[PDB]
C-alpha cells in the first residue's frame, strides 16, 4: 500500500468501500410452487404474463394456502387487471388468522421468454414496491418461465437495484430507507433454482464492488487508492497481488503507459491480481482492464460541447470489471484455471509535465508511436499492458475497456462490442454473454484501415489519418501488441454508465465470471 | 551544454541528429555532354521536352557512346512517349559489352522554362525511379536547358527528397531501402556547372538539418535539448556561441519571452551563434528565427476545430531555419560578413505557472505589453530578441517565423510572405528568393491598423482589437521593437510543413543564406 | 426599363436615387495664404501638425487678419493644445466687427506627409464640427504639406462623409473656403472632386439601398436611367438572350430567385478616334444568402449581403465619372451580370455540373461561391468585345479580411503592365490597392473528376488566389487584372459603404489606360 499525495489536507486518502451491504443480511428461501404459498407478512408479489394476449387479464395460477386470499385472487376478481410489462398493483386483505396482508403483482406481457431487457423492466417495478414501504419480506411468486440463468439475473438484478449507494451523503442522507431481512421465492421446480442463489449473491456483490468504484469521482479513486483499493481486495480474498510503481515500470520499458501519466499528480500504479487453483493448472487467462481514474483529455483537453468531461471518472470502469471479477472468481474458488487481473492505472491531465501532441513514445516491446491526439490514451495504457500480459505466457487474452465514443453510434447504451484476433476466443467470450445477461455483439477487425496507422517517422501512429471507425481503429492499434496469443477486447464506453439513472451499471463482471467459469 | 530535465527516466535528453547521411556518400562526377554518354551500369535517364509542342514526342538530342542504346533510342522507338511533365519510362538493354543496362527519361513539358514548382514534379519523378529499386548508380542527362541556380535547385531538391528519416524507427525500419553510391551528371558547358555541385550539397545538409530539428517531436527537441543541438553545431564549425539561461535573460529585462516560457518544465534558453569572416567585416547581419518547441496555445489552448495542435512541434521552424544557415554560412565561409544567428527558445504551456491571458508584462526595451491571448506568443518572444538583435548594432535584422496561421488565406503553401520597414532590405530578400528558388511575395504593413493595437492599460497591446489581417498586425508589432535599423520579416507559417508529404520542408534555409552571400560578394 | 416583380404590394419597385445633392450648392473659394487668412463668418480650422515632437503643442503660423482672432491664435494659447491625429478644438468668440465666428484646429501629428489613411481621419474630425454646428461657411486652413491628389481627395472625403444619406428614414454650409499655399495649381481639382464624389456617393447609394428595393431588376433599371442621363449607349440582357448566348453559369446562379437575370452593358465611347478599348466588370450580386450552401456559420454576415453588388457599384461610379469627364480616344464598356443567389425549390445545387458560354464545364462545390460562375460568363462575354483590357472589380472572398484587411484591396492579374496601371491608378486615387500573386502551383487543385474545371478548390485555403485562376480560365488573349475589394467596401465602424474603386476605376481610364 502507498500513501495517497494531497493538495490539501482535505483531500481524500482512500475509496470508501462497503463490503458489508444490507443485500447480504438478507435471508432467502425458496420454495417449490407445487406445495402452495404462504400469504403472511411483508409483501408478496406475483409475476404473471398472458402469452399471446396483449395487454391481456391477469390470471393467478399458483395455489395459495389462505381461503381469505384464495378468494381475493379469484379470475372474476383478477381480469379488471392486466399483464402489461412493468405494471404493478397493491393489494390489501385479511388473511385466515385474521391477520392484515399486503399482495400485489407486476406484468410480465405477453412473450413467454423474456429478455434481458424485459426482465430488468420486471425488476424495475419491483423495486418500486420496495421503496418508500418499510417491509421485512418479500416474497416473489413466479407464475412465468425462466431458465436458471435468468432465474439468477432476476436476483442479481434485483440485488443490484435495490442497493442505493450513500457513501458520499453526509447532510442528505435518505432517513426512510430500510431494507427488507427476508426474501421468498416460489417457483417450479425450485430444488434446480437454488444453487442460483448463492451465486447471485456473489455476482451482485462483484458488480456492485465495480460500481461501486465507477462512481467514486476522481479525488477519491485515483491511481494510488485505487491500487490500494485492489491491494485490499486480494487480502481479503487471498489473492497474490503485485502492484508495479514508476521505478519498475521504467525498468519495464513501458513508455506508452507512463507517457500518459506524466502530468498526473499521482504516480501510475500498474495492477496485477492472481488467483491460482489448487489442482493442475489446466488454462491460463489474462484480464485486462482500462484504468484511467480521470480523463481530462491531456493537452487535447475535452472541450468540445458534447466531450462530457464532467463523467470521465468513468474511464476506469473496465478496471473495475476486472477487480469485481477477481472478487466473483477468488470468492467461488473455480479449478484447474489461473487468472491474471491487470490494469496499468493512471490519470491523463494538463501539466507542465503532460505529454504533448506529436511526441513519439516507445512501448516495452520497442515500437515507437507518434502520439496524434493526447485523448486517445487508452489505447497506450492497454499497449503496454498486453505486452506484459503477454509475457505471463497465457492462452487467452481478455481487455475491458471504455475505449471510444463511438461504440455509442455503432452499439449504443445496451450492447458491448467485442473484437479479436481469433474466432474460438470471440465464440466463448459470445456464449458467456449468453449466460451472464450482459449483451455483447461481435464487430469486425477491418485489416484495410491498418495503412491509415503508418507513421511517417515511428513504427506507427496512435490514431488514424483517414478512418472515423475509431472502435475498429483502435482495435487495430491494440492488436500489434499481441504477437502469437489468442486475444479479444470488449469496448464498454457505451454500456457503462446508465445515463437514465446517473449510475454505473459495472459491465462486464458476469460477463468475465462466467467466462472465467465457463472454461 | 545543459542537462535536460526530465518527467520520467524514459524521456529522451537529446535530440538525434544524423551529419554524415546516405546522400554524402554519393560520389558525383558531371561531363560535358558534348563528349556522349556512357551507358554501362545503373539507372540512365534522359531529362527531356519538347519545347512548344503541348504533349509532343519524346525525341533524343544527345549523342550515345553505345551503339545498342542508340538504336533503342531511335526516333521510330521513342515516338510513342510524350513528354508531360513528370512523365516517366523505364527501359531494358544490353549493351555493346553485353551488359544489360537499365534507361528511361523523365518528361519536362513543353515550356522551355521550368519554374521551381516543376522541377519539383521532375525530380519527384525521379525519386519514385530510384525508390524500390537496387540500383549502384543513378547517371542524369540534361536535354533541357538551366540556368546555374536552377541546376544547384535540381541536385539540392533530389539530395532532400531522396533521403527518408528514419531516425523515429525501431521495429519499422524499410528493410529494402539501398542508396546509390554514384551520381553522373551529362550536362553542357559542364566546367560552368561543376561548381554548383558542393554548393548544392551544402545547401542540401542545411535544409536536411533544419527539417531533422522540425520533424523531432516536443519531447525530443525542448529548449534544452535544441539550445544544446546549436552549441554542438557551433562547435563543429567553429563558431563563436553564447546560450542565454534565465538569470541571464532576467539581468536583460527580457520580460515577454519569459512570461511565454513561465508555463513550461523546460527553462528558456536564448541561441547567440556568431559567424565573422577573417577580413574587414563590411556588414552586420541579425538573423532571428522563431523557436517554440511546442506551441499549446497556453491557457488560450488550441481546442477550436481546424487548430492542429498535433503539428505543434513545427513551431521552431523558425529557428530552424536559422541554424540550418548558420551550417551553410559557417561552411561557405563568405568574406567581409559578421552574422549573429539568434533564437528566443522556449515552450507554450498550460501550467499553474503559465502566464494568463490578460496579463501585462514588461520587454526588455521597457515597453508594458497587454497579453490578449496567450496563443499570440510568437511576436512575444520575436520583440526580446529583436531588442537584443538592434543592441548588438547591426546594418540589417532580418527575422523568420511560423508567426500566423492567416498565411495560408494569403499565400497559401507554396510562397512565404516578406513585410519591413526597408525597401532596399525587402528587394534584397526578394533577389535571395529568386536565386535561392524558395519563392517569397512582399506584403504591406498597413499602419491604419496600428491604432488597434492601442491599450487602455499597457504601452501596447499583444494583438488587435478588431483588425482580421493577422499577419499584418503581427508585423505592427514586431515594427515597435526596432527603433532605428534596417529590418524585415518572414512568415513561413504556411510554407514551413509539407502536408501532402507529411514532412518538414526546411523552407528558409536557401532564402537566407543567399540573402548572406549575395550581400558578401 | 422590365417591370420589378412583387410579392405583396407593399414591395418597392425602384431604388430611391438621389442625384442633386446639398454638396452640389456649396461654393468653393481656394485663396493663397500669402496676404494672410480673413476671418469673417462660419467656421474657420486650421490643419496643424508638429514634426518630431509627438504629439506636440499647436502653433498656427499663418497670418490672420483679424486683431480679435490673432489674440486667440497667439502661441501661448494655442500651445494648451496638441497636434495628435484628429484631435481638435473649436471656439466661438467675436472678431474685430463683433461677428460670431468659430476657430479651431484639427490635429494632424507628427509626420510631413499624411497617408489617405491619415488624411480620412483629418476629415472625419472635420465633419463632427460639422454635423454639431449650423453654420453657413467652412474656412479650412492647411498649414500642412498636399499634393495636388491627396487634396483632392480631401475634398472628395470631405463632400462625401458629409453628405447622410435619408432616403430611408421617414442644414449644410453654402460656402467652403480654402487657404492654401500655391493656390492656383490647386484650384483645378476642386470641380474634379465634386464628380469623384458623386460617382462615389451614387455607387454608395446603390450599396446601401436594401435588397427588397435593390435587386436585378431595380439595379439595371437605375442603369439605364444613369446612361440616359449620361448620353451613354445601353442594353440590358435579359434571360431569353443569355440563353441564346448559353452563359449557363450566372444564369444557374440566379435559378433559385424570383428576380429574372439582368445582364448591364453601358458604354461611352469618345467623340474622336478610338485609340484604347476597356471593358470595366463588376459583380453584381444584389442580395447573397449563399443559396444550399446557406450563410448559417458564425461570422458569416448575411445581413449585410446587399454589398455583394459593390463591384457592380463601383463600376456604374465609374461610368457617372466616365461619362460626366468624358476622355477623349477611349471606348469604355461597362459590364455587369446582375443576379440574385437564393434558396428555392429552383436553384442550383451543390454539386450540379454547369456549362458556361466558352463551353467549359463547372463541377459546383459550394453555392456561396457564386461570385465567380457570374464574372466567368461576363468575362466571356468581355473578351468577345474585342477590347485591350479587362478589369474586374468583385467582393469575391472573405480571405481578403485575412490578408490585406479592411484597408487595401487586392489586384490579381495576367499581365504586368496593367497590373501595374492599377498600381498607378492606387496612388494617384487614392485608394490603395496591393499585388497579389496568382500561383500556378495552385491550378492542379481545379482538376475536376467529371466536368472540366471545379468551381472551388478541396485542398488550398489561399482562395483569392483560387478564385483567380478560376477566373484566368474564362479569359484566354487579353490583358486582365481583378480587384478583389470583399475586403474593403463596406466601412463597419461606420456602418455604411465606402463606394470603394469609383476613383480608382476612373483615374485607371483617364490616365494610365491611354
Ligand atoms: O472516442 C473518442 C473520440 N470520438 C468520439 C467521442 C464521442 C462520441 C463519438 C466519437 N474519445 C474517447 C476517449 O476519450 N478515450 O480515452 C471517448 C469519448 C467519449 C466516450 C463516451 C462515453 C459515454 F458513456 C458516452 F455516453 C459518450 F457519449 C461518450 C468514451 C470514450
Ligand atoms: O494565426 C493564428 C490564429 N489562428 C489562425 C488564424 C487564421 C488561420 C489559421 C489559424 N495562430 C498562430 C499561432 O498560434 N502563432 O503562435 C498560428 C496558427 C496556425 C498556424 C498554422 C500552420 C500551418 F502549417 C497550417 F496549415 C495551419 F492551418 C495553421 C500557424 C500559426
Ligand atoms: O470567401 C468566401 C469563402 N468563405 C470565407 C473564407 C475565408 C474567410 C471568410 C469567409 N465566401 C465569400 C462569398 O460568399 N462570395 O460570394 C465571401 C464571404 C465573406 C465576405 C466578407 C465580407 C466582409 F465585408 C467581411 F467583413 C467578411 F468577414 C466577409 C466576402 C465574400
Ligand atoms: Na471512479
Ligand atoms: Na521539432
Ligand atoms: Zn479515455
Ligand atoms: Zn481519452
Ligand atoms: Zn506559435
Ligand atoms: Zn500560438
Ligand atoms: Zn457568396
Ligand atoms: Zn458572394
Amino acid at each position: 500500500a502507498s500513501e495517497v499525495p494531497q493538495v490539501v489536507s482535505l483531500d481524500p486518502t482512500s475509496i470508501p468501500i462497503e463490503y458489508n451491504t444490507p443485500i447480504h443480511d438478507i435471508k432467502v428461501q425458496v420454495y417449490d410452487i407445487k406445495g402452495g404459498c404462504n400469504v403472511e407478512e411483508g409483501l408478496t408479489i406475483f409475476l404473471v404474463n398472458n402469452p399471446g394476449k396483449e395487454n391481456g387479464p391477469v390470471k393467478i395460477s399458483s395455489k395459495v394456502n389462505d381461503k381469505q386470499v384464495s378468494e381475493f385472487l379469484k379470475d372474476e376478481n383478477m381480469e379488471k387487471f392486466n399483464v402489461k410489462l412493468g405494471t404493478s398493483k397493491h393489494f390489501y386483505m385479511f388473511n385466515d388468522n385474521k391477520n392484515s396482508v399486503a399482495v400485489g403483482y407486476v406484468g410480465c406481457g405477453s412473450v413467454a421468454d423474456l429478455s434481458e431487457a424485459d426482465m430488468k423492466r420486471v425488476v424495475l417495478s419491483l423495486v418500486t414496491m420496495l421503496h418508500d414501504n418499510k417491509l421485512s419480506k418479500l416474497t416473489v411468486v413466479f407464475e412465468i418461465n425462466v431458465d436458471k440463468n435468468l432465474f439468477r439475473f432476476f436476483l442479481e438484478t434485483l440485488f443490484y437495484e435495490y442497493m442505493t449507494d450513500e457513501r458520499f451523503k453526509s447532510t442528505d442522507k435518505n432517513v426512510n430507507m430500510e431494507y427488507i431481512k427476508h426474501l421468498g421465492v416460489y417457483i417450479n421446480n425450485a430444488d434446480t433454482y437454488k444453487e442460483e442463489v448463492e451465486k447471485a449473491r456473489v455476482y451482485y456483490f462483484g458488480t456492485y464492488y465495480a460500481s461501486q468504484l465507477i462512481a467514486a469521482p476522481s479525488n477519491y479513486c485515483n491511481p494510488v487508492s485505487l491500487s490500494n483499493a485492489a491491494v485490499e481486495l486480494a487480502q481479503k480474498l487471498n489473492l497474490e497481488y503485485k502492484i508495479l510503481g514508476v521505478k519498475e515500470l521504467e525498468e519495464l520499458k513501458m513508455g506508452a503507459y507512463l507517457s500518459v501519466g506524466k502530468g498526473s499528480m499521482y504516480p501510475n500504479k500498474f495492477i496485477h491480481l492472481t488467483y491460482k487453483s489448487k489442482g493442475d493448472v489446466k488454462k491460463k487467462i489474462a484480464l485486462v482492464g482500462k484504468g484511467i481514474t480521470f480523463d481530462s483529455g491531456g493537452y487535447n483537453l475535452k472541450a468540445a460541447p458534447g466531450s462530457m468531461i464532467d463523467l470521465m471518472k468513468f474511464d476506469m470502469s473496465g478496471c473495475a470489471a476486472v477487480l469485481g471479477c477477481a472478487y466473483c472468481v477468488g470468492t467461488l474458488k473455480p479449478e484447474n484455471v489461473e487468472i491474471h487481473f491487470l490494469s496499468a492505472v493512471c490519470e491523463n491531465m494538463v501539466s507542465k509535465n503532460s505529454y504533448r501532441p506529436g511526441d513519439i513514445i516507445t512501448a516495452s516491446n520497442g515500437k515507437t508511436i507518434e502520439v496524434g491526439n493526447t485523448d486517445a490514451e487508452g489505447r497506450l495504457t492497454l499497449a503496454d499492458a498486453l505486452v506484459y500480459a503477454e509475457k505471463l505466457g497465457v492462452d487467452y487474452i481478455v481487455d475491458i475497456a471504455t475505449l471510444t465514443g463511438a461504440m455509442l453510434y455503432s452499439l449504443g447504451t445496451s450492447y458491448a462490442g467485442v473484437f479479436g484476433n481469433n474466432e474460438e476466443l470471440i465464440n466463448k467470450i459470445l456464449q458467456s454473454s449468453k449466460t451472464s445477461n450482459e449483451p455483447v455483439w461481435w464487430l469486425p477487425i477491418i485489416n484495410e484501415y491498418r495503412a491509415t496507422l503508418n507513421s511517417k517517422y515511428a513504427d506507427i501512429n496512435q490514431i488514424s489519418s483517414s478512418v472515423k471507425a475509431s472502435s475498429i481503429v483502435a482495435s487495430l492499434f491494440l492488436k500489434e501488441f499481441v504477437q502469437n496469443t489468442a486475444w479479444a477486447h470488449i469496448d464498454i464506453a457505451g454500456v457503462s454508465w446508465n445515463f437514465k439513472a446517473r449510475k454505473p451499471k459495472g459491465f462486464g463482471v458476469r460477463l468475465l465470471t462466467e467466462f472465467v467459469l465457463n472454461d
